[PDB]
């Protein structure tokens, strides 16, 4: 059999593995969302042409570097490559613009090597800025002896220099060196288990989250949210002219972590930044946040993205390593809306290997999905409400599995009754039909949805042009080899106009 | 704090159990179909009237006894209290005609009664002789491959099993018995052969002029007698017909070859009675309760009708309220699974006849509120096949739907009644209210768990879409009258893409206005 | 092939049942207790000796009727019966005594003077209750009486009054309407369930009764309308230091007593579902709802539950039962009670060694059709993972016991405890417990799966061969009575000390 069904009919957990089967082939949809951070070896509109047919759903921009005329140009390039495309309807593919904040940040003031088992001052002195060795050091914070503790934890430099607080006061802090290494100019600090008091945006973070209003970006990636407050203040910077732009707080910080309901509920989603992470927790507990974190937006219903080093060796070599590929595909099986790129398409010699390897590695990983417990699980856990959207959506969903359908198509405004459909996950691709571009650029950020922008004029009778929209998606996946003629699919769509209103489901046959 | 919802949130089948109250009201509605035995207690116009009243769902007529112009008669009666309440149609409950059959039967001679003594000896006889000479030494049977059909050791039991036998010595023509349980032998009394391959007929020919009068008295459905095999099924529509191929056949399962070919029957059938009274006959009557646990579970496997049945409420022929094992065996039908329960006695001969109908109403709703709906629908996705039928997908995202907003109802439209049906295998809380044009379709609806039939007459629009509003709007009337849900509510309404039967491929979810 | 052990397979609860097989046969062993009503039909020696022999492992006396030297050459006559069987302790089977109490009833005079003197009542009759004591032996068609004084102070015009199990409906418009008619005797049952009666949790014809018990060695008390926690104290209270040993069982029969169900329970050492009385007091269609709430309950806290009455209520007359009464039976095992009860089917009906008997058959038919995979599951989630070693010790014996489809659990026990705290997770397996207590080997009896053999061998001087000796003693019951062969597996639990509470040592041995 195909696309692991041998496996699907399982009565156990342990029994579903035991029939996962390298010779069922899977089908052509690819449900979890790529997003590729762009730099100067993916950053030329030949490359990203290539980038969005090797399978990059969404293009990152990190603003930790780089002027606004720098990033201008990328996002011209992006649209430039996206809109050769827009000449058959049919196989375009929408493609998403994501602005990665650099976030607040403690900084140090030619490299020193400190010993291993020595003492090293902090102080907040103005005069050795410039004055950095073994005995002395800066930083940029100045309410850091407030926040840490003695005996609290200070890394340094992504976490390969380790000290560790022996006597705290007022104006310094004296530590130990517990791991050594070089120190050298203007590298970043770590607070491990501290409450950074440092402010949600930063003065350069307000500018670029409104440079990201001005170029119409579709979200923003927001550096070190540690609390509901700091979501808040990203959503008053953008303002109402950037009210639909999503808010996805990375959760970089071990307050981040212990908070994470406030701002799950109050963000538009989550990335597991574990690159940050990993330097502020231990480095073998960054698992067990990332499962909780992926989990908790499962059963929120809300984006979560995977993020940093999930293919860290295809910056220098074509194929990826062991650990590699199996992070990205545990990553699609943990439940995972996105999976990221990072100096795997920024800096890296190979981008195009390493967007079709993540391709590869996740299609394969969502037919080895174990639907029946995970169907099971999500709606005994959702609660009994009343809105008919919600209903519709889990009907539409076991309707699909009943069926083993070959797709379900959701008519969409702003991307909601699509958005509810995808967080009981089905088999069956999700094709969200749609006039509006922001709403199939935002499509990419939820697993299972395939949005397709219908560029068609509007019917003089409205169920007439609810039948096109339908019949625009049945051509689709015909030529994306979703399905066939005679296979049968679930249509959901309203009973009026406007959004809101979604309470109907069709199961038909594809004419 | 109603309808046991609370011990519908446990997440464990014991916590459910656990979580059972007394003070949590159910709904007004009442899923199970009860089929009620007309005969001399309740076969005036007034007292039908009244039945209807206290909630009976189909009449049963038993054709064991009784001519076809008194059988006829009955079913005029049935008719006339029926459609005293065609007046108004928000009100109208439709009621369905059953005819049972008599079955072949193996039966005694002539003596006028003698004295069967415990441990003594027995003989049979096959000769025509001896028929009208039965005594405490030869007894004389109507059915001649007996000795065929028995070997050494085993039972023959006479009179409904009063008398138990075990034959000792058998021969081609005879056979020689010790007496097992000893009793009163009387003449023309009934012979049950337990374990026994039967091959008496399918259908006798007493069967066969009655099942050509259902079709003639146009009655919904027939309850066909002692069932053993598929081509059993098959020889009761041959003998229907054409002319009676939209009555359904549910086999009666009478003994331990009809138990034993339980898969090869239900095939062939409609749906199925668990006949518990010639059941427990043929099978040792501890073994009754695995036979209905069976039976019920693979009917609602299938998705196909199953009757509970015999002596449920058996003591209130004399008493007006039933014992503790009554109240019970009722309540755990219900639970067990089965579509429709019975009275037989109770409402044929007895002297409370509305007490006993109201008293199934009573244990089936709130037995259908206790069922756990968590794991039941769960388990049966889950045993339930990948098809590419568009109506069972439909069907089963309904439910799914149904549960997610605790829906008033599921509101189906329907020509054949299939449509309805298939929702009702998936066993939602909500009840299913099937709006239907055909008379017919109304009635038999009753069999399914879950079904509230209405029969719509109010013409047919032209505008199709018109039409369809209609009868929507028809079943929010309903269900407001009755109490189901009001103004404001979210219910499931299933259509289909066009008219004709087979199509009900759309799922809405309203608001009932 | 046997056991329903195709059933038990199943991954589904659904599947179980699609898969019940009548040809499938069980085991010996019937887990089930079985109490039986002792009165007129059952009485003698003789009857008695062959209610045992079918499989009675409970003798209940009602002191709604009856005198005391009437019950006290009942109990003698048990007791008669049950040491016949004493020569043989391989062989010999203890039988518990309780006592059922009266408690607060309302009962009727007596029909022209006489106990079995009855008149005819007719539905749309007027009939006068009345509270002067001249009325109380020339009850008729007309006048009755009551014993009630109170019954003015509660009820008002329109509540319903039933005599005699709920049959007679009367209603209040004291002159009442007759709604329901048939047969009116003498000393019936009253039941008010609209109203709040305030007669006394243990009264003094109770007291007296009580007595009686702690005289003549009762195993349990079976206490009438328990209301609340502090009425289980009351009873807890009257039997005092001398019958402290003693088990109450709270008989729960009214409103009440389910609403306040779970105060009751903690403080009761034990259950009675007793539906007679709730069907009256509650609407007769939720009876099943309660019945399933305090099988669950009791299940869930480790505490024994009896369900009882009318379960075989026809075989008072016939020689078999109605379907009903089959199903009732069943449903109740598979429910998950620990006994099932007799009343007038073995007191005072035609055939009492058929309902005896008949309930062996049912019992053990439905015992085989528990889904024991789903059953064990939800009782190991819901049990608190705790230190105690007792308690670790009997569900590592019930697992273990699963996994060799096991023959038996010998326990050896004191105060029944260990083998008790083996019975709540449910084996299929028989438990034989084995004592040299003699009232924990009748009490017992009000624990599903547990077989009670008392060991009146002598104590061998060293610890660990009187242990072997009561092992060895129990292997030679279950080779007696066909639970085991010899090469058969079983599981043995015993302690590392001599006393109570010592119990951690679980062995899978072969049966010798
Ligand atoms: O997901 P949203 O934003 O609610 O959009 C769903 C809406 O789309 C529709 O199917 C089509 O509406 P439009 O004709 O306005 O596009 C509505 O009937 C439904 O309410
Ligand atoms: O249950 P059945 O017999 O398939 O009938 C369901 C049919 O009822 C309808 O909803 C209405 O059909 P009619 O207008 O022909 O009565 C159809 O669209 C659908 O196919
Ligand atoms: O169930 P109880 O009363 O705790 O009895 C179990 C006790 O019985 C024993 O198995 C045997 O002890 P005795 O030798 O004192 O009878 C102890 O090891 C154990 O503590
Ligand atoms: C093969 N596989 C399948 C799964 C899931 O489907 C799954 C994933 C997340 C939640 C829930 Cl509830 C489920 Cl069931 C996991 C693995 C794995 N990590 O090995
Ligand atoms: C309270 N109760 C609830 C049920 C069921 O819902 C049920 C019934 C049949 C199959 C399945 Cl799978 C289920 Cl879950 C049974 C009882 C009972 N017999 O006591
Ligand atoms: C066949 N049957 C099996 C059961 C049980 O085993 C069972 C009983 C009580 C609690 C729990 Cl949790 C379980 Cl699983 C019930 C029936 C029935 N009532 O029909």
């Amino acid at each position: 059999q195909t696309q692991q069904l041998h496996a699907a009919m399982a009565d156990t957990f342990l029994e579903h593995m035991c029939r996962l089967d390298i010779d069922s082939p899977p089908i052509t949809a690819r449900n979890t969302g790529i997003i590729c951070t762009i730099g100067p070896a993916s950053r030329s509109v030949e490359t990203l042409k290539e980038m969005i047919k090797s399978g990059m759903n969404v293009a990152r921009l990190n603003f930790s570097h780089g002027t606004h005329e720098y990033h201008a140009e990328t996002i011209k390039n992006v649209r430039t490559a996206t809109e050769s495309f827009a000449s058959d309807p049919i196989l375009y593919r929408p493609v998403a613009v994501a602005l990665d904040t650099k976030g607040p940040e403690i900084r140090t003031g030619a490299e020193v090597e400190l010993k291993k088992g020595a003492t090293l001052k902090i102080t907040l002195d103005n005069a050795y800025m410039e004055k950095c060795d073994e005995n002395i050091l800066w930083l940029d914070y100045k309410n850091i002896c407030k926040v840490v503790e003695v005996g609290s934890k200070i890394y340094v430099d992504d976490g390969l220099i380790s000290l560790q607080v022996k006597q705290k006061g007022a104006d310094f802090l004296v530590t130990e060196v517990e791991n050594g290494g070089s120190l050298g100019s203007k590298k970043g600090v770590n607070l491990p288990g501290a409450a950074v008091d440092l402010p949600a945006v930063s003065e350069k973070d307000i500018q670029d989250l409104k440079f990201g209003v001005e170029q119409d970006v579709d979200m923003v990636f927001a550096s070190f949210i540690r609390k509901a407050s700091d979501v808040h203040e990203v959503r008053k910077v953008l303002g109402e002219k950037g009210k639909n732009i999503k808010i996805i707080s990375k959760i970089e910080n071990h307050e981040g972590v212990r908070r994470f309901d406030e701002i799950l509920e109050a963000s538009d989603g989550i990335m597991v930044a574990r690159g940050d992470l990993g330097i502020e927790i231990p480095a073998e507990k960054v698992f067990l946040a990332q499962k909780m974190m992926i989990g908790r937006c499962n059963r929120a219903g809300k984006p979560v993205i995977c993020a940093t080093q999930m293919l860290e060796s295809m910056i220098k070599k074509p194929r990826p390593t062991r650990a590699e590929g199996s992070d990205v595909a545990n990553a699609v099986l943990d439940g995972a809306d996105c999976i990221m790129l990072s100096g795997e398409t920024a800096k890296g010699d190979y981008p195009l290997e390493a967007v079709r390897m993540q391709h590869l590695i996740a299609r394969e990983a969502e037919a080895a999905i174990y639907h029946l417990q995970l169907f099971e699980e999500l709606r005994r856990l959702a609660p009994i409400t009343s809105d008919p959207t919600e209903a519709t959506a889990v009907g539409a969903v076991e309707a699909s599995f009943k069926c083993c359908s070959g797709a379900i198509i959701v008519l969409t405004k702003s991307g909601r009754s699509a958005h509810q459909v995808a967080r009981y996950r089905p088999r069956a691709p999700i094709i969200a039909v749609t006039r509006n571009p922001q709403t199939a650029r935002q499509a990419h950020l939820y697993r299972g949805i395939f949005p397709v922008l219908c560029k068609d004029p509007v019917q003089e009778a409205w169920a007439e042009d609810v039948d096109l929209r339908v019949n625009f998606a049945m051509n689709v996946g015909k030529a994306r080899g979703f399905f066939k003629k005679g296979d049968v699919v679930i249509v959901l769509t309203g009973w009026r106009p406007g959004s809101g209103f979604t309470n109907t489901m069709r199961v038909v046959p594809v004419p």
